């Protein structure tokens, strides 16, 4: 008889297993061929699922045969056998025996991309800066460190998936303000070397601008026209505020003679702010503003305008008296009637029909100034036989509603 030797095989390929690109294509099982009646050209016979495999020993105790990747996917143990001869012709088998893993599948798993910031709107201070993309990658082969692509806005933007499960990655503002629809694709393996991509979809809209209103400023005060005693107090200035982006709540700010006032818009587009006199009276014109945003927290300033005019004196004239009767004297038969007491007011505010007030001896008698700043008014008397020293006051106002008294004095005597 022939005499058996030893035959073994090598891995199957360089790991010992077979993935889905070696079971594609073709794989070298190769091994050796030594010892008893085995020689050079010996031919080495393999079965790998029901397919017959075939080549010889070379001349170093080595062999090698190409097989259909297909044939190691479905058949994970197969002997070889080298058949050899002695001198005197017996013949006999060598067996070598392998054993395989076939991995052909990688899993994906599940992708998905966050709210594009807190709102999925990106705004214009967003779109302007550096936005952080984010999502989860869980699922299937999916590991932590796997490989996590977007492309937005033709920029590959990178990062990889922790531990948890999430990625995150920080992305140009700009890039998300001109792309609103992009995918994240994962990456993975498995031992095998098999690989798989896992997408998630993601959309988001943008939004960079806030809209402006309509501001308007009512009039300063009823005539929109600060006199004296408004400028020494308070004023109500309002008006309102709307379209655009205005909204309940919005401050409203004025400066008027450098001084901020700041009030709210109410629920019905009005508003209104206490404001010194003193300050209207400084500074004749003023912007409000008020102050909105959108949704997405873009913010605008809409401005309404005002003026208004001052006028914070009345200007007091000259009044005079004249002589109580042709004489400045007054007689027995001028005290027992009545005496025309006369006199001027011009100057300054005073104008015709201006009230004359004059108290003599008690008694008050009014007239009015005439067109010609000129005075009379009918009096005792006894009156003036009785107070010998008086004055005549006379009351003026302005068109802003100042008032103004003028006083003219008389003495005379009683004989
Ligand atoms: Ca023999
Ligand atoms: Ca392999
Ligand atoms: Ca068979
Ligand atoms: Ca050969
Ligand atoms: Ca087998
Ligand atoms: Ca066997
Ligand atoms: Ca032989
Ligand atoms: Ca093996
Ligand atoms: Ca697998
Ligand atoms: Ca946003
Ligand atoms: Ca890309
Ligand atoms: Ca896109
Ligand atoms: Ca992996
Ligand atoms: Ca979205
Ligand atoms: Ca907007
Ligand atoms: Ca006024
Ligand atoms: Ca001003
Ligand atoms: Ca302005
Ligand atoms: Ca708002
Ligand atoms: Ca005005
Ligand atoms: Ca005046
Ligand atoms: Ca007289
Ligand atoms: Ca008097
Ligand atoms: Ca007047
Ligand atoms: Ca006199």
């Amino acid at each position: 008889e022939a005499t058996a030797g030893t035959v073994t095989v090598n891995a199957i390929t360089s790991d010992d297993v077979i993935n889905a690109s070696e079971a594609a294509g073709t794989v070298a099982v190769s091994g050796t061929a030594t010892g008893g009646d085995i020689a050079e050209g010996d031919t080495v016979t393999l079965e790998i699922n029901g397919e017959t495999y075939t080549t010889t020993v070379d001349a170093n105790g080595e062999w090698s045969v190409d097989v259909a990747g297909s044939d190691l996917a479905a058949d994970t143990a197969f002997d070889a056998v080298v058949t050899s001869s002695d001198a005197a012709g017996n013949t006999v088998d060598t067996t070598g025996s392998s054993t395989h893993t076939v991995d052909t599948e990688a899993t994906a798993g599940t992708v998905t991309v966050n709210a594009i910031t807190s709102d999925d709107v990106i705004n214009a201070s967003e779109a302007a800066g550096t936005v952080a993309v984010s999502g989860t990658a869980t699922g299937g082969d999916i590991a932590e460190g796997d490989t996590v692509t977007l492309e937005i806005n033709g920029e590959t933007y990178t990062t990889t998936v922790d531990a948890n499960g999430e990625w995150s990655v920080d992305v140009a503002g700009s890039d998300l303000a001109a792309d609103t629809a992009f995918d994240a694709v994962v990456t993975s393996s498995d031992a095998a070397g098999n690989t798989v991509d896992t997408t998630g979809s993601s959309t988001h809209t943008v939004d960079t601008e806030a809209t402006a209103g309509t501001v308007t400023v009512n009039a300063i005060t009823s005539d929109d026209v600060i006199n004296a005693s408004e400028a020494a107090g308070t004023v109500a200035v309002s008006g309102t505020a709307t379209g655009g982006d205005i909204a309940e709540g919005d401050t409203v700010t004025l400066e008027i003679n450098g001084e901020t006032y700041t009030t709210t818009v109410d629920a019905n587009g009005e508003w209104s702010v206490d404001v010194a006199g003193s300050d209207l009276a400084a500074d004749t014109a003023f912007d409000a503003v008020v102050t909105s945003s959108d949704a997405a927290g873009n913010t605008v300033d809409t401005t309404g305008s005002s003026t208004h005019t001052v006028d914070t004196e009345a200007t007091a004239g000259t009044v005079t008296v004249n002589a109580i009767t042709s004489d400045d004297v007054i007689n027995a038969s001028e005290a027992a009637g009545t005496v025309a007491v006369s006199g001027t007011a011009t100057g300054g505010d005073i104008a015709e029909g201006d009230t004359v007030t004059l108290e003599i001896n008690g008694e008050t008698y009014t007239t009015t100034v005439d067109a010609n700043g000129e005075w009379s008014v009918d009096v005792a008397g006894s009156d003036l036989a009785a107070d010998t020293a008086f004055d005549a006051v006379v009351t003026s106002s302005d068109a802003a509603g100042n008032t103004v008294d003028t006083t003219g004095s008389s003495t005379h005597t009683v004989d």
